């Protein structure tokens, strides 16, 4: 639950990330897979990836970055009412990627760590509370489902 306030502060934050998706949705997942290496083995298609430089000089990572980032900014910009968005998502990381609800916390973190870092004094204190906020809002909605189907 955030406030119409919490919410301008994401969409605020998230013209940052619109205004380069592949760069912010590439360092999202490079934080990821190089964090929590057990997530790139959740993707046939980055496992080959054996070092960052291989993942950064990959074009289909930063494909895929702005695959997922632009889900996500569609689910962000329905400011909490995004159950068709979230829906098909849920169901496709539970039942095909079987991905934890761990690995969507991590990615959660990652975003954060992303924001800090591409926009270094850029992303107060009020922003990534709102900004985190808004992903543990995503992550539950997700978790719901995940209870749901019975995946863990
Ligand atoms: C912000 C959180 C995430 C969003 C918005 C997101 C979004 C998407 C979308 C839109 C797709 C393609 C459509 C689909 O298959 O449903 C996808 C595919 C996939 N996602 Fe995610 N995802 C997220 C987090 C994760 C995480 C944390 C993992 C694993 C650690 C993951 C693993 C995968 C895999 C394996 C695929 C299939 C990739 C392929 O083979 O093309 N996702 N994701």
């Amino acid at each position: 639950g955030l406030s119409d306030g919490e919410w301008q502060q994401v969409l605020n934050v998230w013209g940052k990330v619109e205004a380069d998706i592949a760069g912010h949705g590439q360092e999202v997942l490079i934080r990821l897979f190089t964090g929590h290496p057990e997530t790139l083995e959740k993707f046939d298609k980055f496992k080959h990836l054996k070092t960052e430089a291989e993942m950064k000089a990959s074009e289909d990572l930063k494909k895929h970055g702005t695959v997922v980032l632009t889900a996500l900014g569609g689910i962000l910009k329905k400011k909490g009412h995004h159950e068709a968005e979230l829906k098909p998502l849920a169901q496709s990381h539970a039942t095909k990627h079987k991905i934890p609800i761990k690995y969507l916390e991590f990615i959660s973190d990652a975003i954060i760590h992303v924001l800090h870092s591409k926009h270094p004094g850029d992303f107060g204190a009020d922003a990534q509370g709102a900004m985190t906020k808004a992903l543990e809002l995503f992550r539950n909605d997700i978790a719901a489902k995940y209870k749901e189907l019975g995946f863990q």
